[PDB]
Formats: C-alpha cells, structure tokens, sequence
C-alpha cells in the first residue's frame, strides 16, 4: 500500500494528479548528496561534482529523501511525490558527509543549465555569502532553470545562501498546523513555505524515513513547479515562480511565510 505523506496532501498534489498533472516531461535536478536507486524512484541521469565520489548514488540519505518528496512514484508502494512523473536527475554536489564546496555546487548549477533542467532543487545552504554561488544561481536562471533553495534551519530572521540571492526561490518550513517550524529561517527574500516537519520519504536501502527541515520543504515547491510546467510548457522559470507565489495560500506575516503555503491545486486550477 502507498501512503500519502501529510505534506503531500497539505500542498494538494493529489488534486493536480486527478487533473492529469504529474510533472511528465519536466526535468528536475536534485543538487544534493546524490540519489540512491530505490523501487519508488525513477532516476533518469545526472552527474557528480564531488571530488573522490564519482557515483551519483547517495551515501548520506538526504538527497534520496528530497528526491522522493519531489517524485516518488504513484503506485501501490511507499510514498507519493508532488510530481510523481517528473524526470529526476541526480546532481551530486554534497559529499556523503552532507557537505560540499562552492565549486561543486556551482558546477552542478552549470550542468543543470547546460542540460536543460526546468527545476533545480537546492536543499542546502550556508550562513555566509558566495559570489561564486551567486553567479552560478544567475547562470542557471539565465539558462531557463527555476532554482528552488531551502531557507535554512537556524531559526533566525534572515535566510541562508544561496536562497538569499534574488534568483533563487527561497522556501521555508511549516509544521502540521501550518505554523512556522521553530527552525525555519525567515526574513527578507523568503518566497514561500511548505511542509517541513515529520516528512516521510524514500531513503537508501529501499526504505522510508521521516525527517525535519527546510530541506524537506523545498522539494514540495520544486515538485509544484513541475506540475505548473507540465500544465504550461511555454512558461519561463519566472512565470512559474510568480504563479506559485500568487496561488499560494496566504498565511499573513510575509516576513515569516513569504507568499504563504504552496498550493498545487490552486496553481493548476
Ligand atoms: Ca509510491
Ligand atoms: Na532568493
């Protein structure tokens, strides 16, 4: 039996699925620790930019988990992604330890742009700025990619980099009530929020696990972007971003929530 995680229902993905919108034909890159082969995922390619770790398989778990929130397959097992037919690309920029370099991440962003990705999910961040990262976020954007990035887990009223750069769509985390998760960074530049507490998804070893974080929120929005792109294949990254914001469920307090809670039903109505 397939389970639909609370957050998948909260963003109203099944409503989109019932309109025939699943992310089919939309290329989504997961820039993370890799993606491990899993019965509830279809991985269509990718690349590694981590020195000494040339496989795209996930030695950490984080990337696999993020990937299933985007695109776990719609079937009789496991969980269900926001965009269960999205074309997943594993872009390994973080090592098995969970950390990487500005150089790896920028290389992944270059790859995403050059390989025609429609969405790049960056469930990663740092408190310190990077001109290299900024340039790379702008590069992927110029090449037509919608870059979606986590706000961070410090609980502070400023958001992490690269989410703080204008051309990254910054995503915060809500709890099961739609209140800001205690850890979710907020403040200037936050675009939108999504479920980020007790999020069940795919995990290495053909298993499932629950995790907390803005890293879990971010893929809900990357998946929503993919639904919108399937519906509107002529739309740019900016049009998609704007529509997601304009159709989000307002939570008030934009400092805390940005435009509010991402709503895949409203976005595909
Ligand atoms: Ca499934
Ligand atoms: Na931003």
């Amino acid at each position: 039996a397939q389970s639909v995680p609370w957050g998948i229902s909260r963003v109203q993905a099944p409503a989109a699925h019932n309109r025939g919108l699943t992310g089919s034909g939309v290329k989504v890159a997961v820039l993370d620790t890799g993606i491990s082969t899993h019965p509830d995922l279809n991985i269509r390619g990718g690349a590694s930019f981590v020195p000494g770790e040339p496989s795209t398989q996930d030695g950490n778990g984080h990337g696999t988990h993020v990937a299933g929130t985007i695109a776990a397959l719609n079937n009789s097992i496991g969980v269900l992604g926001v965009a269960p037919s999205a074309e997943l690309y594993a872009v390994k920029v973080l090592g098995a330890s969970g950390s990487g370099s500005v150089s790896s991440i920028a290389q992944g962003l270059e790859w995403a742009g050059n390989n025609g990705m429609h969405v790049a999910n960056l469930s990663l961040g740092s408190p310190s700025p990077s001109a290299t990262l900024e340039q790379a976020v702008n590069s992927a954007t110029s090449r037509g990619v919608l870059v979606v990035a986590a706000s961070g887990n410090s609980g502070a009223g400023s958001i992490s980099y690269p989410a703080r750069y204008a051309n990254a769509m910054a995503v915060g985390a809500t709890d099961q009530n739609n209140n800001r998760a205690s850890f979710s960074q907020y403040g200037a530049g936050l675009d939108i929020v999504a479920p980020g507490v007790n999020v069940q998804s795919t995990y290495p070893g053909s298993t499932y696990a629950s995790l907390n974080g803005t890293s879990m929120a971010t893929p809900h929005v990357a998946g929503a972007a993919a639904l919108v792109k399937q519906k509107n294949p002529s739309w740019s990254n900016v049009q998609i971003r704007n529509h997601l914001k304009n159709t989000a469920t307002s939570l008030g307090s934009t400092n805390l929530y940005g435009s509010g809670l991402v709503n895949a039903e409203a976005a595909t109505r």
